[PDB]
């Protein structure tokens, strides 16, 4: 039966069980040591004791740098699965593979993917499994990792499973409160009106930011409820219009001081038709909404300071843009390009202290085969996805770029 | 209903039906020159008329640059969908997006992989997609791509659908012979006595190859029998012995001259066990034969110069390495790891005018849902994996190194 999936509400604690942090990496030392004050550290023990079940198990596989060390996955998990609680959190950290250093060591840093691949499709209970991989340039602190560690161990990963996240080098600050990561934030968030975008704009507020909700002008009544409700303000919009950017700066600087810390490019449209059967407008209209827009929302929003030092654009890609979908070549080329977006701006936006990210939905409730053929064999809820796109927008995830993520309980469909 | 799969006999011809290039890149021209004279060329022409149906489409996206260029894909493929023949070749050919100069090409040039897997879930009557990426600094002779093109184009490919191949920047010499290329090689195929192993060499040695079949002492009557079959010799031994590098390298000696040309490290196998359930003797066993034994082989044979200028090993990797599987941490880590000893080893072999790639196979016949869930909409035969392996070891793939391809039909399971 589908587990009740453990979420996220303002002021819980990030686990319910004990965290073992264990692996004798680089990481283990230092994530102990920063982790400490919000969460219950234990250790493992050879007498395979502890008095809670572990809501967190973190192997820390950066050390292993041959195929015969990989047996420690083995002997660290194979005695502490029995004692995770309901969606426990399992992650593996290793080192960038291209970056372990010998030739042995990338075999086994990226042979990690497969073992937690694998581990997901084995967890009981709604627990999930991880992996994290950090830049071999991180310093001793590995502060750059902490965000992400902090999301993968709370209920607000609940949907996030089977997957790989890629940190950098660069060091972090933490929020001044990990519970309200996005105070004083702005964040515009595109196609606000109602589904995932309402719930994004919902949880960037719960997080302490002030959201700019933007749709069009047919949604109005629509996206003034929600804007009204978050403590937000409603901008009505076409975001293939030239004047968009214009409008957004203009926007920001009569309410929210000049600045749009956060871009969330979710406005989307579908126009299904086979290819064979495609005609011109049903082409244009998706490419201008879905691929066009963001990338000029984007660009034209660095371009004239409103996203500056700080900034964090999360681009909504999708199943369809990484597996493809019958009747969908204009829709998936749109979302293939949202993950190029990621790609190609990355290395460009880190120079002004930006990052960029995409985020792939699985099957979300907004069909009985889409919600059960994945490892939680049910379908996600919009704040699942709202929950990864928060992880991204953190201030405390700059040493995050050019990643994208998928929110969808493992899904089977893949590339 | 699924389609009869069009496949290669000897002597065939490479399609059933003509060939169309089009697009205004780098590519098409070059390609026409190359082909001209194997395939029945045709253009597109305003009118829309074609004596034959097509056996393959190709559009050169090289010269793609901004997204309203992507409009092309529509404006050219559209018109001609109607006039594919069954188990027809669609290939989209771009520039590494990496490599694609701009921001905003290498946007587009990443979004193509969002086209090219829809347009798989659309094409009818066993036809298939393809993404071949060029390096952007190939010469405009685009030699370097010419085996990829004649593998996808052809009845040999019937089982790889909804791919991507990378081609680096190398000029590469045609086989004296396309239709067999492996002609005068000496190729290792472990795992040989029974099942794909016995398929790989057998489509090795319709090729030209000359196969030294290696299994376990426990196979040898089976062994023996393929290698007859083949014409080619049968080398008993436990890949994870000590001296396993050695007896190839003496049985290459006395018998073929005393090279490896080729190497698939096609032997492997399970011990499957739930992580919590798994013991000492089941993970080893698993790592010792899928993973340090192809490391060993490899490295040790390029280590002693029995491959050389002109190698080319290929690795079995699976579904599991990629996607994960139940039951299988130990089996998926060693498939996952033979993804990394191909993303490892190419810029170290390289040097030496050795490539590395890895084959994933689908679901192939050696349940009902493992069989269907695909875009061809059913299981795989032997052969197909055997394929797209002798693919990656023909002579003139020389530009084609650290690619892992599946051979699985478009199946839905990924990553
Ligand atoms: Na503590
Ligand atoms: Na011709």
């Amino acid at each position: 039966q589908p587990e009740t999936l453990r979420r996220y509400r303002p002021g819980d604690p990030p686990l319910a069980g004990s965290l073992l942090i264990g692996g004798s990496g680089r990481v283990a030392e230092p994530l102990r040591t920063a982790l400490a004050d919000d969460y219950n550290l234990v250790s493992n023990n050879i007498g395979g004791r502890w008095a809670d079940s572990f809501g967190g198990v973190v192997f820390d596989a950066t050390g292993i740098t041959e195929a015969e060390g990989l047996k420690e996955l083995y002997t660290f998990f194979t005695p502490l699965l029995r004692n995770l609680a309901p969606c426990a959190r399992v992650v593996v950290v290793g080192t960038t593979p291209a970056e372990a250093g010998s030739v042995h060591a990338q075999v086994v840093q990226r042979a990690l993917e497969g073992f937690t691949r694998s581990l997901g499709k084995e967890l009981r209970r709604g627990a999930t499994v991880s992996l994290v991989y950090l830049s071999a340039d991180a310093k001793p602190g590995a502060t750059g990792l902490e965000s992400t560690m902090r999301f993968i161990l709370s209920a607000k990963s609940a949907y996030v499973d089977g997957q790989v996240f890629r940190v950098g080098a660069a060091d972090s600050t933490p929020p001044a409160d990990w519970d309200k990561p996005l105070d004083g934030k702005v964040a515009v968030v595109t196609g606000a009106a109602r589904g995932i975008g309402a719930t994004i704009a919902e949880v960037f507020a719960r997080d302490g930011a002030t959201v700019v909700a933007i749709d069009v002008d047919g949604a109005a009544e629509d996206l003034k409820r929600v804007a009204d409700k978050v403590g937000g303000t409603a901008l009505t919009l076409d975001v293939t219009a030239d004047d968009a950017v214009d409008k957004i700066t203009a926007h920001v600087t009569e309410h929210h001081g000049g600045k749009v810390d956060i871009l969330v490019n979710n406005a989307g449209i579908t126009r299904d038709k086979l290819l064979a059967n495609m005609d011109e407008k049903r082409w244009d209209a998706v490419i201008a909404v879905n691929l066009l827009a963001p990338q000029r929302l984007t660009e034209g929003l660095v371009g004239n300071g409103t996203i500056g030092e700080g900034g964090r654009v999360i681009g909504l890609s999708s199943m369809a843009g990484i597996a493809g979908n019958r009747g969908q070549t204009n829709y998936a080329t749109t979302k293939a390009g949202m993950i190029g977006l990621a790609e190609a701006l990355a290395p460009v936006l880190a120079d002004k202290g930006i990052t960029i990210n995409a985020v792939a939905p699985g099957f979300i409730e907004t069909r009985e085969v889409g919600r059960r053929l994945n490892s939680l064999f049910q379908g996600g809820q919009p704040v699942d996805v709202a929950e990864l796109i928060a992880y991204f927008a953190s201030p405390a995830s700059n040493a995050v770029t050019g990643n994208t993520i998928r929110v969808c309980g493992q899904a089977m469909l893949g590339a």
